[PDB]
């Protein structure tokens, strides 16, 4: 069993849905994720969780004290704290793998401004911290980010390169357009050959970084 | 006023919510955001989405004749449509710009084994099509990717190195304070700084970025 705990001021955006992959994970008891309103640790009228920058800056960045305080209550030792925003480290699929042998990860979500850098640092002095991007552009806030961070480590749990080429199925033909015959064909050492041509021919138009190339 | 499409095999999952970037935008008519099951335009009583891949191998692919009938009737010539799949070109900061213009986006969602490719193949013969992977990683389907590029999309719609630490009030908090020259006033000098905190950063954690 895995737990998975998310932190958020948009509980219901990031709420577990039956029909998914994570929903279906969840009802084979292979994880239980629980979501927390980060606004349950304020105590004002206003239950404000974010302040103006030091320094200026466009935005808010949220406030040190009610993030200290939710993951003080949420997280252990032995907590994967993981912190979605576009200036972490990239989240890959090695990473997936690595987190899905976790027995606990902590999803913080926060606004892209940034939380203030005290809680993550403070954090690090007794679990685990990783503050990371999913890719290379903005959201206005993590939780999206924490959304295809969790598809993409429960789809590996036990018990749930280059780029993959086309791929058909029936008909064998569709409005004029044939399916490849070699794929038709049943011969498995040609339709390798085919496959793992075209995949190489995708990745240098689509992807040529993956194949040590510019651009 | 733009239009986007979501056609998927998971409607709930992708069923917008009020307290949220989106939710937000799709209250203050900024756009419009639908969401098809893509089981209207199965021909079957089983209500028959994918098939085994010709070829062979794991997994199945996505049935030309559903998704045809699907786009068919969703698309326009205006549609720009937008396929996640983890063999797409990049999706960037560039592209979500590009996109954040556009009249109509039709996000198809699919698992990840993908669409036959003839669904793609035919659209673009009379519409422009993007296939598009958001990061170097797999997802079961294309529903989580198509959120991603929502959000970063709609908070582009009128209505170089990394970004280094932020802080707020206290200055001083579990032993750790503020840097000082935030609290200097000398705004060419906190400029000087920042940009120095970017450029570790970017060393630290983005090395590909400065090549
Ligand atoms: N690129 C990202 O991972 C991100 C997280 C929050 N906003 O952007
Ligand atoms: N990396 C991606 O965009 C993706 C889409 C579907 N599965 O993975």
């Amino acid at each position: 069993s895995m737990k998975i705990d998310v932190v958020t001021i948009f509980p219901e955006y990031l709420q577990p849905v039956r029909q998914s992959l994570p929903g279906k994970a969840i009802d084979a008891g292979l994880v239980d994720v629980a979501v927390h309103d980060l606004r349950r640790w304020t105590h004002d009228v206003h239950k404000s969780v974010d302040d103006s920058p030091y320094g200026g800056g466009p935005g808010m960045v949220m406030k040190p004290t009610v993030w200290g305080d939710a993951l003080d209550e949420i997280c252990t030792s032995e907590t994967l704290l993981v912190v979605p925003t576009p200036a972490g480290y990239p989240f890959t699929q090695e990473t997936a793998w690595q987190w899905s042998t976790e027995d606990h990860l902590v999803i913080a979500c926060g606004r892209y401004e940034g939380i203030d850098q005290r809680v993550a640092d403070d954090a690090a002095t007794r679990m685990r911290v990783r503050e990371v991007s999913i890719g290379d552009y903005v959201l206005n806030g993590g939780e999206a980010a924490a959304l295809v961070i969790i598809e993409a480590v429960l789809r590996l749990v036990p018990g749930v390169s280059l780029l993959e080429g086309p791929s058909y199925t029936r008909p064998p033909s569709w409005r004029g357009m044939d399916v490849p015959p070699v794929l038709l064909s049943g011969d498995h050492a040609k339709i390798a050959a085919w496959r793992a041509e075209q995949s190489r021919q995708r990745t240098i138009e689509r992807r040529p970084d993956l194949l040590g190339f510019d651009s």
